[PDB]
């Protein structure tokens, strides 16, 4: 049995390979077919291999994951909710990562040293959390949470929680990594099974190889603007084929990554001598030799069946730049610009933002400065506003050093700090005024309305960075790298050539500023306070339990019209400055989501007054008047962002159920952990019998069991009614969540009493 340790952190705690390797075994005897990779990791990570009923999208696994990760915007409730299971330390390898509080506006060392003074309390509170139950902390200035992980943490055959969407991006080393909200990372530090809906597999065969311009970055705009956002709902992407190792380890997270914006639970690549380099060079040689030698488990097994399979030529595949509001709306660069013209987007980029976790590794850099580079050799500078993310603190040092960062300082680029910035809104912008229509291209992955800056006529295009760098030296939508112009002031030939780069630094990393701090051994006397009268900080008082009773003559609080994410639920952005308060986080609850019935954002009838006004009022004064209310939903409601904020800020504000034609993934499983009831219509159709009049009654909750379906009275304000079905994914264990007002309540009460 050998011991290789899983980080460089956490030196007794070793690689499982032999425990997987025993739990496939034991799963295949019972199955008795080939198994896809993400099968292997995640049926060899089950907590009852001999008896788990198996059944891909309809059974829910009991899995023990390997670690858990989160950052600092979803880590403050996630560990509010673990403080409150009062347990001691956790259970499994854990980390805090503080990336998503350092707002962009001068740039590097201004913006992180201004970040470490205004968020002082929300540091404090999670460096001494973290200390106490045994978290391994990251500071301000490490880096984006899956560049750290990517570096420090993902290894192949691993199973990595993440409270977080893009999570997915450590499958580019191997590995199943899924995100999740906080309640669930609560579950795994805490020592509970984490429950999963069995995924059904999606493979993509790519085939021949990546050339000149076209990056990893396209390889993933082109399977969402095939799949769209729905499309990997309930299942994992699973990438096989020839092209493969034509793809080098941070490209396959790159391309593991965005598959968060069709929905996916996860996407992954076998284990190949790409993410092999890449161990090596991160200080990871003896896990590089441990998984070749256990490398049978860590790639599919030959025969097995995806239940969806989609090809991709890698060769014949060119340049990508989706949007401008979903991430799925796919345009080759080349007729982005005449199709701009034709739709009503501004062609003038007003910024060109590169980085930000989905691009911003060494490679990303280093593609990004040979575009610069180029530039300059003919005296150019950016038209557009240039900004660049590093990953983290290794790569902004190492790209210093190999002289990427002063040729991208030198187009007129500001490098700001290594943090998510612009990506969720942590900028403050400037340029526009206010509602000005504007492009912006970022080599990003959503472009969800306002969410950047929070402007709506802002149009934001995602592509990979090597086109935002060349496109923001050109400064407009009608430049395409590959064919086009440029002058200089030297008059001269006008051709971009494709940007050659280093995968990875020739000598060895540079690890930068010293970033990470180790829980000590012994945390007798971590007291970790919070203020009760903190406005970023605040304890969360328990949910109410349920009464036993049905659900009578619910109020509808709003009935959304369309696409409704997360982002339209529970803005970030300003907002996450409250993401340790929940009452007055519950301040922007579907202020984004558009009323069916005048489609205007943030204005509903109230039922008594007759006022419109804003919904997260109308939910307050229904709560203080004793009105239960529900949501109406379209498809796949709570798409995007994990952040379970979006369930918490409804239940909170009086909510009971929210019902849809669909929900995505992780949301809903945040809606039964706090206590709420998300259904689905048995037929679509019925969401045009309810209007934002009509009163609802759930019936027979007493009788509430996996795969029966609820019924629902749409009671009509003139007398008549009609009776219609609702489904709901509820097992036993969550009804039992519902039963007690939370799944954190349902450990309370579990916990002696
Ligand atoms: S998508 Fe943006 S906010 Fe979410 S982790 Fe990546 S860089 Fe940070
Ligand atoms: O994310």
């Amino acid at each position: 049995r050998a011991k290789v340790a899983m980080s460089h952190f956490e030196p007794h705690e070793y690689i499982r390979y032999d425990l997987l390797e025993k739990n496939i075994d034991i799963v295949r005897k019972r199955l008795n077919r080939p198994l896809t990779l993400s099968e292997k990791i995640v049926y060899g990570h089950l907590d009852d291999p001999a008896n788990q009923e198996i059944e891909r999208g309809k059974t829910y696994l009991r899995l023990r994951p390997d670690r858990v990760a989160m950052q600092d915007a979803t880590a403050q409730m996630a560990m509010l909710q673990f403080i409150s299971s009062g347990l001691p330390k956790v259970a499994v390898p854990s980390t805090i990562h503080c990336d998503h509080l350092i707002e962009a506006q001068l740039g590097g060392e201004k913006d992180l040293r201004r970040a470490k003074d205004i968020n002082q309390e929300v540091y404090n509170f999670l460096a001494t959390a973290g200390a106490k139950y045994g978290v391994g902390f990251w500071r301000p200035g490490s880096g984006i949470i899956h560049q750290i992980i990517l570096e420090n943490y993902a290894y192949p055959g691993v199973l990595l929680i993440g409270t977080d969407s893009h999570t997915p991006n450590g499958g580019g080393l191997g590995g199943i990594c899924i995100g999740v909200g906080g309640a669930d990372a609560v579950d795994v530090m805490a020592g509970i099974p984490w429950e999963l809906k069995c995924p059904k597999v999606i493979g993509v065969k790519l085939t021949g190889s990546l050339s000149g311009w076209t990056s990893p970055k396209d390889v993933i705009l082109k399977v969402a603007g095939i799949l769209t956002v729905k499309g990997g709902t309930g299942a994992i992407v699973e990438y096989h084929g020839p092209g493969v190792d034509s793809i080098s380890c941070t490209g396959m997270a790159t391309i593991c990554n965005m598959g968060a914006e069709i929905g996916a639970t996860t996407s992954v690549f076998p284990y190949n001598h790409r993410m092999k380099k890449y161990l090596s060079k991160t200080g990871r040689a003896d896990i590089a030799n441990l998984a070749d030698e256990f490398k049978d488990h860590l790639v599919p097994d030959p025969g097995c069946h995806y239940d969806q399979v989609i090809e991709i030529n890698l060769s014949e595949l060119k340049p990508h730049i989706n949007g401008p509001f979903t991430p799925d709306l796919a345009h080759p660069v080349a007729e982005v610009g005449s199709v701009a013209e034709k739709e009503g987007w501004p062609l003038d980029i007003r910024v060109g933002l590169i980085g930000s976790c989905t691009n911003s590794s060494y490679e990303d850099m280093g593609r990004s400065a040979a575009v610069a580079k180029q530039a300059l050799a003919h005296g150019l500078k950016c038209k557009s506003q240039f900004t660049i993310t590093p990953g983290s603190e290794q790569i902004r040092a190492t790209i210093e050093r190999d002289g990427y960062a002063q040729v991208l300082r030198d187009v007129g680029g500001i490098v700001l700090a290594n943090a998510c910035g612009p990506c969720i809104g942590q900028w403050d912008r400037k340029d526009i005024k206010k509602g000005e229509k504007n492009t912006i291209v970022t080599s990003y992955n959503r472009n969800f309305t306002g969410r950047n800056d929070a402007n709506p006529e802002t149009h934001a295009f995602v592509t990979s960075p090597e086109i935002v760098t060349a496109l923001a030296i050109a400064g407009t939508l009608k430049f395409n790298p590959e064919t086009d112009f440029l002058t200089g002031k030297d008059g001269k030939k006008f051709k971009l050539e494709a940007p050659d780069a280093d995968e990875l630094p020739r000598a060895e990393f540079d690890p930068g500023q010293d970033t990470y701090q180790h829980p000590p051994k012994d945390s007798s006397g971590q007291r970790v306070a919070v203020s009760p009268t903190s406005q970023r900080l605040q304890l969360l008082e328990p949910f109410d339990k349920w009464d036993g009773k049905d659900l009578e003559d619910l109020q509808i609080l709003i009935k959304v019209k369309g696409k409704c994410t997360t982002d339209h639920i529970s803005a970030a952005g300003p907002w996450l400055k409250f993401r340790g308060h929940l009452d007055n986080i519950s301040n922007n609850l579907l202020i984004g989501a558009i009323n069916i019935e005048n489609r205007k954002a943030n204005s509903v009838r109230n039922a008594v007054t007759q006022e419109f006004g804003p919904v997260p009022d109308t939910a307050r004064y229904y709560k203080q008047h004793g009105i239960r209310w529900v949501v109406i939903g379209d498809e796949n409601y709570g798409e995007g962002a994990s952040r379970e904020h979006s369930a918490l800020e409804p239940r909170h504000l009086g909510g009971r159920a929210i019902i849809t034609k669909s929900f995505a993934r992780i949301h809903e499983t945040n809606l039964k952990k706090q206590g709420l009831l998300p259904l689905t219509f048995a037929d679509p159709a019925d969401y045009n019998k309810i209007h934002p009049v009509d009163k609802l009654t759930i019936q027979g909750l007493k009788d509430f069991a996996p795969g029966k379906p609820l019924k629902c009275i749409i009671k009509h304000p003139n007398g008549t009614q009609e009776t219609i079905l609702l489904n709901h994914t509820f097992n036993e264990t969550q009804i039992e969540w519902f039963r007690a007002g939370s799944a954190l309540n349902r450990m309370k009460e579990l916990q002696q009493k």
